[PDB]
């Protein structure tokens, strides 16, 4: 589709969390032994828009930030890397920015100590969601964790409605954070509802299991038979080293491959995947190639500071992928 | 439709609030001057199932009640009037039953002092919603106020999904209680979502305005043009003394009329309307006649202790309706 | 003491809860079977000031009431029985009045279903406690339940300080309501602190056990040896049918007796006891006689609508007391 | 006093907060521009016991820590510097450790972005306060911020009672953190109550103003005339560069002096003051000398990593103090 129904200024606008990541400087050790932390912007939709801007996409953001040095850093950083920050709203009720402290015990053992209670990003409200902003974009990227609590949950539902009625493609990134939710069945309720309304849904197989209210691994053919009764036209299901699979409502299926990588830290793999996959799609590369872009970007981010197009393309050309799994 | 896809034991199962109403014995005065109150079961879906049982329908209920004398009264009363109470769940966290104290200053000035914070009915959770129960019913009656807070909101969303996949007709009663919600836009978000999933939607024009996120009276033709893009096959829009209008997806429209009445107290008019309207529909009377049943029952309940079929039919035969408005 | 250090307009000012009692009309049955309830003002300090006014004392009140028909009833009723309501403050944050529904299964089995969460009376704050009001009184009556939550707890602590520095006698009524507190040790912390600051302490033996952080019945001689290291000059310890004992810092002890009574409902016994005991003390009758006044009033209130001086005195003259226990 | 009524194993046990401080590595800039933070144990009573151990005192601690890497770091660090951690209790309800991010705009402009809501240290409860532990100490150090919320507030009140009845000296460090409290009058209520029960009270003049419920600077002679009606035998009032003053119930007064210092960061000045002042007192140096120890330690901590006895003594000998203010 080489021209759209309306003129678009943004490639994507994401909605939900922009927070602080505090990354362990001394790593491959228990966090108790980590004495210094480096400050970064984090949060799945924030990471996706920052990664997208690094690839040259024009990105915007709908989210709530704290009225303090952490919120001002997040705004200044995003603006400095070329993300539009016009629709970042400053919380006026004393709410703090969420914090993720990262522990890297080894390449295979990484985890986050999260400060998530009553954080500013969860107080984004429907009245702060602007139709005039959303309609200037090709895509609306919705992250699942933004559905974990009201009023953010209703702000997201409002955003999706406004996107759909302005011919803005709704991309749902499943982004599962179990400790942000009360129960997995609660997660299933909102994930199913939102996926059914969305145009593109991207998640791991485990995340689709949650969506479907399952406690055991589901079958991709059943997943898509279900969701293709509803709005989605494209469903991307990721299986880590077993690769990734994209399915279209027209009945085609495409396969992507994990890249061989010297892993340092696995955080951010999924946000790098989404940004590069969407970049490829928006850039006319087609689904099969888009899967390589997402996979290559994921590999670079965990071994590196988000990937450049040049780094992604060099890794794709080198073509050292995993096919044995 | 004179036999269904599966055998049904219940005419309707309602989900949401069963609480205590404390009705002013000395009335036509400020509640400050009311010295005695009579105890009744209240709550919109409770009233609808109690009214339905009085008409001879077989009714069930999904709701949470307090572990105390008020909860036990509600269970015993509903059971005693022939409602199935097998899926009433007793709250084990110390939550109290909601309370409505009624003030009747005059026939034209009635209001409720409500105790609604952290009440037991709002803690109904998805894990307490049983598919095996729902599938034994012709209809699932969902009241709007049950969407006002989690976990009840997710329990209702789960119930609707289970109803739909078991060929149980979803009836959404808009039941608007503004003080149960944070903002009208929040109400619009959930009302729109739920109405779009429902088979039958019943509400006042003001309630549809809320659903549509409007602050001014909407146009019924626009309302139905919207909802008939989605699941509903029947939409009933009530306008008080100006009557009521039912619209079908096939493109038919039917009109009902308010009955002339010596009003005592307006509480319960809407629940009497829904129970008698649904009774008529279930009983094969057709939509135009069903509107008369709902209107006649509404009139009797505010002038009377829920109506009998005989009282409703006598009032319909007498045919003293309002057409001047 | 027949004239005081400053002129006094009030005999007592009480601080804490004024709420609604809903008394079962059909009684000697489970509340499930009680269909009608009569509305009264309740709450221990409210009852004490209403009872005091009925005896002819001049009483005032420091408390917070709801901005609704229940709060306005409480103000109008107290004012109508001669209590000063100038320092009742209206809650502006939507908090409801506490509610006590009374169950009378039999004379020997009475209990309350309480609505106590986030009630208006608990939001009385230090800024709403007026030194100019307190200093116009002979006595400040503090009820223990007002210490159960902030900000009421700090309002009470402020009131006590202001009383003491204006030569206003602090009377601490132990008024134990376990479900208003998180743990008994928490109750002990605040009860001990407040009793140590008070001039007169009145409670049941069980209430003093709570004060002392004991789970077994304590010894009155040990209780008073403890508290007489601190502020109290008079300690009254009640033992139901075994009578009541008052102890002075000077080392005297006095005994009172329960009155034989045809019990209907035991609620309010303690508030009737405190009001009549204080009336007798204020009226120069001395401690031994004051114990008879408290006991007689307790008997009348549970068999009856608060006692008159004439009813109390007639019962004392009749002298049908319990001495066998 | 060269031998005590009972044998003592600890010089001091402190009660309240042990948390994480995240200190700006790149400083003399807005925190937005600070990219790296170093992890330390913080919290006023924690700092006081860590500083005390560095001076060679035997210290213990009563506090609650998170069940995570931050709580385990705090325990391991305190233990590693010789503080007894036997009465650190691990929170089992998912509460996080408080966090202080430090901003150093310049030597004269330092501030903290605090994460303080529902933090683990505030859930220390009376049942977790052990009399057998407290009685093994010479002193109990109570920090004011531990009174800011229940259940910590009641745990502290319990600790003070147990200290007093075991001849353990109660030292109240006023430690004022306004954003931990609802209102200054609330702070005054608890600070006044606790100071009245304490043996030694240490605070800035501004902190005593808060204690006294004043919004303007108070007069030390009035402050001590008040508190010397109650338990204190020693009151230390600090005035920054104008020095510090200690007053005894016997009627003596002593003056201390601020040390000239190249200030880097003012955090921790007060905790260094308290630890070194108490060290001097415990070590028989007398009050006038103890004031020099507190002042010298304060100077070193803000210009430096807590002071050694040797560093403190060298600074005292050098005797470069401020007397012009």
């Amino acid at each position: 589709t080489y021209e759209l129904s309306t003129d678009r200024e943004f490639d994507l606008i994401a909605i939900g969390r922009a927070c602080i990541d505090l990354n362990a400087v001394e790593y491959n050790r228990p966090m108790e032994e980590t004495m210094t932390f480096s400050k970064y912007v984090g949060g799945s939709p924030a990471n996706i828009v920052i990664g997208s801007s690094k690839l040259g996409l024009k990105a915007g953001f709908i989210g709530k930030i704290a009225d303090d040095q952490h919120g001002r850093f997040i705004e200044s950083y995003m603006r400095g890397v070329g993300v539009d920050t016009s629709n970042l709203v400053v919380d006026q009720e004393g709410h703090k920015t969420g914090l993720a402290f990262t522990e890297i015990k080894s390449p295979e053992e990484c985890s986050i100590l999260m400060y998530r209670q009553d954080v500013a990003d969860l107080y984004l409200s429907p009245e702060e969601v602007n139709e005039a902003y959303i309609r200037r974009s090709k895509l609306l990227l919705v992250s699942g964790t933004a559905l974990s609590k009201s009023p953010s949950r209703e702000a997201v539902l409002k955003a999706i409605r406004l996107a759909k009625r302005n011919d803005v493609k709704v991309v749902f990134e499943l982004d599962y954070r179990p400790y942000s939710w009360e129960t997995p069945e609660e997660t299933a309720v909102y994930y199913s509802l939102v996926a059914e309304q969305s145009d593109i849904v991207i998640g791991t197989r485990e995340e689709f299991d949650v969506l479907e209210n399952r406690t055991e691994k589901g079958d991709n053919d059943e997943t898509i038979r279900y969701l293709f009764k509803h709005s989605p036209e494209l469903i991307v299901i990721k299986h880590g080293v077993e690769g990734s699979f994209a399915y279209t409502k027209a009945g085609e299926a495409y396969r992507g491959y994990a890249y061989k990588t010297k892993v340092l830290k696995t955080f951010g793999a999924g946000d790098s995947y989404a940004s590069a996959f969407l970049y490829a799609l928006i850039s006319g590369k087609g689904i099969e190639t888009a899967l390589k872009y997402g996979s290559a970007s994921a590999s670079i981010v965990v071994s590196k500071a988000m990937p450049s197009v040049e780094e992604i393309e060099a890794l794709i050309e080198k073509d050292e992928t995993i096919t044995i799994a």
